[PDB]
């Protein structure tokens, strides 16, 4: 069972304009899922701080890069606080219309594309470098889901009977044939210690 969601108008607006707009500086995507990754790792510590068994779906709080070149895809997983389906289809989690709102004004009055994760609308980045973006998620208490989206005004979002996780969000990039650099340990090895190099979890570059 699959079901197809529109985007509400400016999340789509926002999408295209991240698509269509020309900007060099597409490493930031990265940087950006990484910090959404630590902020799904500190909600679940929170929540676990009064209620320990929270981490029954597992302990250890970290951040895995997984590249693959013979899929083209560079995954990020967390094992954060992970999203329902409601989550999921509420924009990830974000406040994505008023986020895009802002980031709308901002650019307007100056500011650029790398500085979108400040308006909480920084997963979209994502489609700087990627053609389809899967996203699979498990929370305490709800199913495992996976949505997925190409762009284009829709998403999906099915139940994953996919590999368990125990709890948290996998991002699978789907590259653009001309981003395959950000399957490069030497590249990505670089954007992490550039961009994200204080991050208070273990972030693992996994090798092929």
């Amino acid at each position: 069972e699959v079901e197809t969601f529109a985007f509400q108008a400016e999340i789509a607006q926002l999408m295209s304009l991240i698509i269509n707009t020309f900007y060099s500086n597409k490493e930031i995507f990265l940087r950006e899922l990484i910090s959404n990754s630590s902020d799904a790792l500190d909600k679940i510590r929170y929540e676990s701080l009064t209620d320990p068994s929270k981490l029954d779906s597992g302990k250890e709080l970290h951040i895995n890069l997984i590249p693959n070149k013979q899929d083209r895809t560079l995954t990020i997983v967390d094992t954060g606080i992970g999203m329902t389906k409601a989550d999921l289809i509420n924009n990830l989690g974000t406040i994505a219309k008023s986020g895009t709102k802002a980031f709308m004004e901002a650019l307007q009055a100056g500011a650029d594309i790398s500085m979108i994760g400040q308006f909480g609308v920084g997963f979209y980045s994502a489609y700087l470098v990627a053609e389809k973006v899967t996203v699979i998620t498990k929370h305490n208490d709800d199913e495992q889901y996976a949505w997925e989206s190409s762009a284009g005004g829709s998403f999906t979002v099915r139940t994953d009977t996919g590999e368990p996780m125990g709890r948290g969000t996998k991002v699978i990039l789907h590259l653009k044939e001309d981003q395959t650099e950000y399957l490069e340990e030497r590249r990505i090895k670089e954007i992490v210690k550039k961009h994200s190099q204080f991050i208070g979890y273990p972030i693992t570059l996994f090798v092929e």
